[PDB]
């Protein structure tokens, strides 16, 4: 992988809460898993056509967002796995993510910008 680590992700549904997932950036794609050894990703977020921005959040530190610029209301193309094994579409307009430190946030941002620009 180009980068891996624990990050908190905000949900995309009615009651949006933060969950800690193991994220792996590789192949112009951002994956996340429940455990570091899980063979299959719980979520797949292709980075094509996505941009990244810093954001401030009232509850969690060190945040950034993946989003579609000038978005006319479209969801980000992604997959997500439910409890029963079902592969479904992601429900997100944005992915808001929180890193443990400012240094980790900066390093994830540089890594993600390097992936999308050249692919
Ligand atoms: O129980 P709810 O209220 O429907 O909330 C969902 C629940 O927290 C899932 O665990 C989470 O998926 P992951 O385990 O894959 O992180 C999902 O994130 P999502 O909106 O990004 O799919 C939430 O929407």
């Amino acid at each position: 992988p180009d980068r891996e680590g624990w990050l908190l992700k905000l949900g995309g549904g009615r009651v949006k809460t933060w969950k800690r997932r193991w994220f792996i950036l590789t192949d112009n794609c951002l994956y996340y898993f429940e455990y570091t050894t899980d063979k299959e990703p719980r979520g797949i977020i292709p980075l094509e056509n996505l941009s990244i921005r810093e954001v401030d959040d009232p509850r969690k530190p060190n945040c950034f967002e993946l989003y579609i610029p000038n978005n006319k209301g479209q969801l980000i193309k992604a997959c997500k796995t439910e409890a029963d094994g079902r592969v479904v579409e992601g429900n997100h307009m944005v992915y808001r993510i929180s890193a443990p430190t400012q240094e980790e946030k900066d390093e994830w941002i540089k890594s993600i910008q390097a992936a999308v620009s050249v692919d």
